[PDB]
């Protein structure tokens, strides 16, 4: 059920050892010693990653490293689609912009915290989740030079339970992580966008790096000098499998939840931000997706917008399907409702007061949170021309020195950016349309931004008219177009030019309705620091965990399928087998790799098939996991290494709010499919070899 | 493989039947001498299976074999078909023009009769063997002389089967009098519609309930107001006791074909011909229907109905496909062949291996022809509307070249312009669809071997098609209901005798008649190599593991309630429930709205005594049993006999059945007798069909 802070080990031990955990407890977390919490790294910001190894090999996922493996790919050797495979240490490829980061203390700094704060004044003051303020703090605590007394070390102080509880982080920082190898993206992204929150999955979704570091192990940037990193921790690899009702454990780094939202603010989040961005997505999408069904080109320009669009919409879908199933809304309410009984009790009406000033506040801004949804699913991200090119006040002030030709160039650089080799002015006219004559019906003319009134004043209502102009008068609406005002420029042409005040428009109604709604943001804050702590001294910190934050966690669960529907049940295990089921030639999404292909038809599956011959090459289990936790390791009762986490079914999307522990799952990439794919389709036997394998 | 058993062989599958659960006597179900279950099973308007559930005559059927009645009795006023129909007294109960229901009363084998009749062969190639004329003419000579006037209400009839090697005379007992008594909403009857057939799990509470009538005596009648319910020799007892996996099933009824003889070559050909030319020429015609539906809400009335139609019988080839591909079909039959051919050469007979090898090169000669004929039919006749538009008769042109027959010969020429060009045709549509199907069919079909107006698209339209398209729109006298109209005006003969709609019409058709007329005589050397083929395999391994193909007569099947996996890590139950029914619940989408009475049982979970032990309402449940179309309708009984539910559907992965029993994915879909029995209780509140049933514990 929940994300453990790792003080909470201790409080939770008893009950891990009653689900089945047999390591000790200390050498999971040990918060003045080595633990398995050493070998959990924080993979360039955003992703989870696990040493593996005596020499820094670290596993993460293919999408994780995606990045990277793009990076080093050329037309010559394309490793995103043929994978890479490092023979030797000195063919593995360094990374500009990349980090691990290891968590090497956690301290609670709550008491010292909550001191610093008394002597601030203002009751109202947001210091108490301010980074800078924080920051102060963490530097006052560590000392005025601990970074240079302690090389490769940083704090950094974080805010739980919404201001309750405060912990310092003592992290050390490794920026040469170099690319030792990745299946091809057949393999490392198998469903591709068809399979994305989807379970049965499989995806061999992995991809492998090494930290590096100086002679002493001490972090260094890039350098030919540096050595792979001996860690003081680094996991064991199973090769003993799953079973069904198998106890298994995550540590990671889940980046957000919202385990303490009142029942309005599961309801703003259906009505609102969910209805608004699937309603809009769904018009953007059918436009985009007839328009490359009928043309092959528009389909290669088109690709990527509109699966980058789809991502987040099937999360809303599967978020809004548990408000309406799983009563999400009605479980808050007895939340709140329980607390308010309590204080009521106690005589202290702070939390029912508290439950209030949300509830008022997200009333209050529902109307400017709707039209800021609707403007930025419906425009920002849903026209492409409302990211067309504004000039600034520097090119106005040189258009009207001769560096008018300056201005022209800047100006020239941004035109060629958005009506790149993937832009379809066309395309684009039809999504318009259809977005905003969408946006036209749900946003009335008095909240309009100001060149959309024009809709109404000057084309008598013709959507199609006023988006024909746009591009018909625009300098920006064609290349001959941009040229004839690049010969003859003048500032006037573009202060009345209809596509720049269209850009213009919504971006300042964009704005405009951001800085009005950020203010109502501080009293939620303030009221939820009221709220939370209520519920802590109500129920205890025991069964209700600190929403996430980008900081470690561990949750623990079991190796368990699920039933999504009526007479349908969905198994714990995929395998090999669901792969070939799924092969699909003209398909770019189900291509199987030619050696994979062979080694399933051979059988060559080594030591890393079942008890029964199958195999395996994904599993799912009841640990709660969110977005963070890609590439976090999955850990055995005895603490080895069993998988990868790398998604979450849709089903339990709103497991960020309410776990849902009949359909919530975590996907994970099975460590033996890992391995059978490092061994047979990479041929990479020294990483096998330089990994700890137990029987 | 699971057969298709006829009635004569229950003696010899009785103590398997008895070893996988059975457990009531032989002659209850079938006595060939007596009264027996199989007395109260019907051929249901003569394509479905139906079945009687009292001493009064009530027949339960499914809601989609009713369906035609429901609708012929639905009005504004009266929606039967939308809000389901419940006569709450027999009077009540509405007749129907043109229905039936047969009754097997007896069957009896005539294989030396049929034989010794054949022997009198003029020709040894003769078709006589399974000719229903000639059949028909030994059926009368045996039964006697004027036998439906000396005993009425009964007929008789003789079929071949086993391709020929084993003939069945069939006494049928025939009511016309067959009224409307209960349905339930369209909600409920066809609750899944298009997107759930052929769909396991399945949530669908597909049954429908009419009453034979007949005269004082129980004699078949046509309507009279002076009809009573017909007192029935045997009806169903219904059960309440449920199901659970692995539970002893079986059920009776009339599956219409299949072809579990086919050799490795027909199989071949099944997948390469058939359906490969099927399922590219309906994804085309399909494809480019659905998005002018999506994009133009009048376009989606129009032709979702079309759409649909078309849709059903390609994701049945899709389904046998996938079977061809991934069961093995075509190697098991190979095997088959192969095992009698290696027979017959111990045997000293080589006859077996001649006939297989007839069969192989009739398939193989056959080839080119049958890749046209697909082409064409699928291509054309089917997938371009304009291909079905008015070709004047040799009748209505010699009217047309001086008398008012003139003017009577352009009143049916524009009465069948205005079914072509009806309200729900669209010119517009159906260019589109004509450009991208004959576009397909050009890449395909070579120039000489093109219908003779389709050779102007090369020789006169420089192979622009849309041209071709256009202009058979813009000068043809169908074109337009002002073109017709100036035509009608104005008509001459040699106006028809250009028209290039009518051009295209004419020999687009007499390419697929010269096409049909050129592959017929290859039928019958199979057919009588079949004959052969069949004998061998009957001699070698018995008429016990093998069943005769399925031809619209009374057989039963037997098997377990039990899921399936379909794919990897998934597995379907063998049971569904109300709650699946609720999840499905979609109120903007007509095929998935839910009846507000059954959505207040479900909450309220009035499920009486039809909820299943752990107090879920049962909906619907599936089994091994082997059934194929015709057997939609068919009571599915208990290891006791009493009905426990109704065939009304089979999951797509099961369609490649008809030529192989695949174990492992094929699946009868079943509506549960007590969801029925919900249905008539809490929505139809029509108590009196309950108490007239005999309801047992
Ligand atoms: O961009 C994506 N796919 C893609 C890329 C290029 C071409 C075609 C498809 N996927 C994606 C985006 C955002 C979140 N998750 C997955
Ligand atoms: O015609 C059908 N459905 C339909 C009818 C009217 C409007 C919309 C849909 N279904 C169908 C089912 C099975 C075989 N053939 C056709
Ligand atoms: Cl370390
Ligand atoms: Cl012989
Ligand atoms: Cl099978």
């Amino acid at each position: 059920e929940g994300m453990w802070l790792m003080q909470q080990l201790g409080r939770k031990y008893a009950q891990m050892k009653e689900r089945g955990l047999k390591m000790k407890e200390y050498d999971l977390y040990n918060p003045n010693g080595t633990s398995l919490k050493d070998a959990v790294v924080l993979f360039d910001g955003g992703c989870t990653g696990e040493v593996v190894s005596d020499r820094g090999l670290v596993l993460t996922n293919h999408h994780c490293g995606y990045d990277m493996i793009q990076a080093h790919s050329t037309l010559e050797h394309n490793y995103l689609e043929n994978g890479f495979w490092a023979m030797r240490e000195a063919d593995e490829l360094p990374n500009k912009d990349i980090s691990v980061v290891f968590i090497d203390k956690i301290e609670d700094v709550t008491d010292y915290v909550k001191k610093e704060l008394k002597a601030i004044k203002d009751p109202n003051s947001m210091d108490y989740l301010s980074p800078k303020y924080l920051q102060k703090l963490a530097d006052k605590k560590a000392g005025k030079n601990f970074s240079a007394k302690n090389p490769g070390l940083s704090v950094e102080i974080k805010a739980f339970y919404g201001g309750n509880l405060y912990l310092m982080f003592t992290k050390k920082t490794y920026t040469d992580v170099r690319l030792v190898g990745a299946p091809p993206s057949s393999i490392g992204k198998f469903g591709a966008d068809t399979d994305n929150w989807i379970w049965p999955r499989h995806t061999g979704d992995f991809s492998i790096f090494r930290i590096y570091a100086d002679k002493n192990g001490n972090p260094a940037p890039y350098s030919e000098d540096n050595v792979p990193l001996k860690p003081k921790r680094f996991f064991n690899i199973s090769l003993g499998g799953v079973q069904e009702n198998d106890y298994a454990m995550i540590m990671g780094f889940p980046g957000t939840t919202h385990r303490y939202f009142t029942a309005s603010e599961v309801d703003e989040w259906k009505s609102i931000d969910n209805d608004i961005r699937i309603r809009m997505r769904d018009i953007r999408q059918g436009v985009m997706l007839r328009e490359m069904l009928a043309d092959p080109q528009i389909k290669i320009m088109y690709s990527a917008k509109y699966a980058a669009s789809q991502n987040a919409y099937k999360r809303a879908i599967g978020a809004n399907w548990a408000i309406k199933t799983r009563g999400l809304r009605q479980n808050k309410q007895a939340m709140q409702d329980r607390l308010i009984a309590w204080g009521a009790k106690q005589g202290t009406p702070r939390y029912e007061e508290a439950v209030h000033e949300i509830d008022a506040t997200v009333a209050k801004r529902a109307d400017l949170r709707r039209r800021y949804w609707m403007i930025e699913e419906g425009i920002i991200r849903g026209i492409e021309f409302a990211r067309s090119p504004i000039p600034t006040e520097d090119e106005t002030k040189a258009l009207q020195a001769s560096a008018r030709k300056e201005a022209i160039d800047k100006i020239r650089t941004r035109y060629s950016k958005f009506a790149n080799k993937d832009y379809s002015a066309e395309v684009d006219k039809k999504v318009a349309v259809a977005m905003l004559t969408e946006y036209l019906k749900e946003i009335p003319y008095e909240n309009l931004p100001l060149h959309l009134r024009l809709v109404k004043d000057r084309f008598a209502g013709d959507v199609q008219a006023y988006v024909d102009d746009i591009f018909a008068r625009s300098v920006f609406g064609s290349e001959a177009q941009f040229d004839a005002f690049a010969a003859v420029p003048s500032v006037e042409k573009l202060a009345e030019d209809p596509m720049v005040l269209f850009a213009s428009s919504v971006f300042d109604e964009y704005r405009k309705l951001y800085n009005e709604l950020r203010p109502y943001d501080d009293p939620i804050l303030r009221a939820q620091r009221t709220y939370i702590a209520g519920l802590l001294e109500m129920d205890g910190d025991q069964d209700q965990f600190p929403d996430a934050n980008l900081t470690l966690r561990f949750t623990y669960g079991q190796v368990k399928g699920y039933s999504p529907r009526d007479n349908v049940y969905y198994g714990h295990q995929t395998t090999l087998d669901g792969v070939m089921e799924k092969e699909d030639p003209d398909n770019w999404e189900f291509v199987v790799d030619p050696k994979l292909k062979a080694v399933y038809e051979r059988k060559d599956f080594g030591r890393y098939a079942d008890r029964s011959g199958r195999m395996p090459v994904a599993f799912c289990a009841t640990t709660h996991t969110t977005g963070g936790n890609s590439g976090s390791p999955v850990m055995n009762a005895n603490g080895e290494l069993i998988g990868l986490n790398f998604d979450r079914n849709w089903e339990g999307v709103g497991g960020d709010i309410q776990y849902l522990a009949d359909y919530q799952r975590s996907i994970i990439v099975d460590i033996r499919y890992v391995l059978l794919v490092i061994d047979k389709v990479g041929g990479c036997q020294r990483l096998l070899d330089e990994m700890n394998i137990v029987p």
